[PDB]
């Protein structure tokens, strides 16, 4: 699923939703009809990345985002070879951002 496009379906009940986007290793959103879809469709990022996360994650950069729906998030710092807390704005980031510290060591090692 996770490798899959993005699919809005044919009917006409559109949402924001959330796909994986593997080329950008992050997960973003699009227009979903309300029917007729795959597996890549996930209603939060959250979902979505524990769902298609990988470990090349840890090789991007910390992005806060442009929102102010400010969380406290974990990521991995490459340079210290840690993972760190940061504040992510709430959209617009990419995978490397854990929900949990021990997710951060479970994907990027400790
Ligand atoms: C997936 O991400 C890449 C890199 O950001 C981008 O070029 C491409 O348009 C994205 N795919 C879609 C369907 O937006």
């Amino acid at each position: 699923s996770c490798q899959l496009g993005y699919s809005a379906g044919p009917c006409m009940g559109m949402t924001s939703r959330y796909f994986y986007n593997g080329t950008s290793m992050a997960c973003e959103t699009f227009q979903y009809g309300g029917c007729m879809g795959n597996g890549n469709n996930f209603v939060t990022e959250k979902e979505c990345l524990q769902t298609c996360r990988t470990v090349a994650a840890c090789n991007l950069p910390i992005v806060r985002g442009p929102c102010r729906a400010f969380i406290q998030l974990w990521a991995f710092d490459a340079v210290k070879g840690k993972c760190v807390l940061f504040p992510y704005g709430g959209c617009q980031g990419n995978g490397n951002k854990f929900y949990s510290e021990k997710e951060c060591r479970e994907y990027c090692g400790v």
